[PDB]
């Protein structure tokens, strides 16, 4: 089974594919995470996207689609979290997976408006050890742990990232509704309501 989590920037796709993958042993493949690594890594590779993550813009297609062929896994299901985000990462999804005998199975949407975007993204901070994820009001750290706010969290660049995903992203909802894989997810709702929300979905 292969999986595409698609929405705004503050959705809850990762934290839906983190609990998803801990307990059903999907393999999750988030381009954020694996991108962030490489730049803090200062890789070819990081050191390229970098900018064009702090600038809240998308990496270049060639990059990316290189990068999901290198992760991609032999067996197991998988969570694509974040990827793709063009319809041209799209096509090239379809061509790899094709290839392999393989097929995107279901495309959740994860639909949540703008207001509650920013809330979701302003609020979001990362405990940098363990790289847990928090809400300063829906999931606040435990007392006295140490907790950070991603510089593309700021406001001028939630901004940014969410004029390029209802430029560029969006276009994939139409993509995956004419292929009939397309469902939709109240990501609006508490994560325990959305979590049962997914498990429905993909049975
Ligand atoms: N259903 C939800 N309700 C409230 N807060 C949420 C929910 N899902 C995620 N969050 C919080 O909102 C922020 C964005 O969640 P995240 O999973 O990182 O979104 P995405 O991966 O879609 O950008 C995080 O701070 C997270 O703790
Ligand atoms: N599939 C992709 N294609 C191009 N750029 C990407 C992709 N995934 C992540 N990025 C880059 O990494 C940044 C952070 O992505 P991500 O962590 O998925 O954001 P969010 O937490 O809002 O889902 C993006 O704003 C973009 O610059």
């Amino acid at each position: 089974m292969i999986l595409v989590f698609l929405g705004p920037p503050g959705a809850g796709k990762g934290t839906q594919a983190k609990r998803l993958a801990k307990e059903k042993g999907f393999v999750h493949i988030s381009t954020g995470d694996i991108l962030r690594e490489a730049v803090q890594k200062g890789t070819p590779l990081g050191k390229k996207a970098k900018e064009y993550m702090e600038r809240g813009e998308l990496v270049p297609d060639d990059l990316i689609i290189a990068l999901i062929e290198e992760v991609f896994p032999k067996h197991g299901n998988v969570i694509f979290d974040g990827f793709p985000r063009t319809v041209k990462q799209a096509e090239a999804l379809d061509e790899m997976l094709e290839k392999k005998g393989l097929k995107v199975d279901h495309v959740l949407l994860f639909e949540v408006p703008d207001e509650v975007v920013i809330e979701r993204l302003s609020g979001r901070r990362i405990n940098p050890e363990t790289g847990e994820v928090y809400h300063v009001k829906y999931n606040p750290p435990p007392p006295g742990v140490k907790v950070i706010q991603r510089e593309d969290d700021k406001p001028e660049v939630i901004k940014k990232r969410l004029e390029v995903y209802r430029e560029q992203t969006a276009p994939l909802i139409e993509y995956y509704k004419k292929k009939g894989i397309l469902r939709i997810i109240d990501a609006s709702k508490p994560v325990e309501e959305v979590y049962r929300q997914v498990l429905e979905v993909i049975g």
